[PDB]
């Protein structure tokens, strides 16, 4: 790819983030709590996982950014539409307004509906994510290996804005208490 120059600098919604998440000052950072945060509830925030938007809503133009997964055993990735469920059960699918890829029990998998396996040959420690609203795409990139694809996902209906994406994960087994990190352009 050569998507780099479409750089925008995203920064973490605090007001989004389910309870348990702690957002670190600068709202590059965020990681799961050992315990609900001591912050009131609000409609905005997602209840049942450990997720947060991105500050920034994009209704046009191309927008690029990079996350470090490093050390991690599970997260979800990419963009969302601003309408999105918070509260509640719900499944990650293009039909609920996520465009998204992660990590499960060893598997790379994008969220469709069913979820399709992805086939990366280097486990990523940082991810790559383009958007190009009026083309109607979202891919992801591993920045880890020279930029190579990850997931196209195209003919998307964002039917509205779009803001970035992220799950920490749960952190049943001790092993994936670390953050998720914006990387500096
Ligand atoms: O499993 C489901 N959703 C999720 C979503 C986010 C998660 N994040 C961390 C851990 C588990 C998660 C589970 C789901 C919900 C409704 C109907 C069908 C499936």
């Amino acid at each position: 790819h050569h998507h780099h120059h479409h750089m925008v600098h995203i920064t973490l919604d605090r007001n989004t983030a389910n309870s348990w998440l702690i957002i670190s000052k600068d709202r590059r950072q965020v990681r799961m709590g050992d315990t609900h945060q001591n912050v009131s509830d609000n409609k905005e925030r997602f209840s049942n996982y450990p997720m947060v938007l991105g500050a920034q809503r994009f209704s046009s133009g191309k927008m690029y950014w990079e996350v470090d997964v490093t050390q991690k055993e599970a997260w979800d990735l990419g963009v969302c539409r601003d309408s999105v469920q918070r509260k509640g059960q719900f499944s990650l699918s293009p039909e609920n307004g996520f465009w998204t890829i992660w990590l499960w029990q060893d598997s790379y998998e994008a969220g469709t509906s069913p979820q399709t396996t992805l086939h990366i040959q280097v486990p990523p420690c940082q991810i790559g994510i383009f958007v190009d609203y009026e083309a109607g795409v979202v891919s992801f990139y591993n920045i880890t290996d020279h930029g190579s694809l990850i997931y196209t996902f195209s003919e998307c209906v964002f039917a509205g804005p779009l803001r970035p994406f992220f799950n920490v994960g749960f952190n049943y087994s001790g092993g994936n208490a670390a953050p998720l990190k914006l990387c500096p352009l």
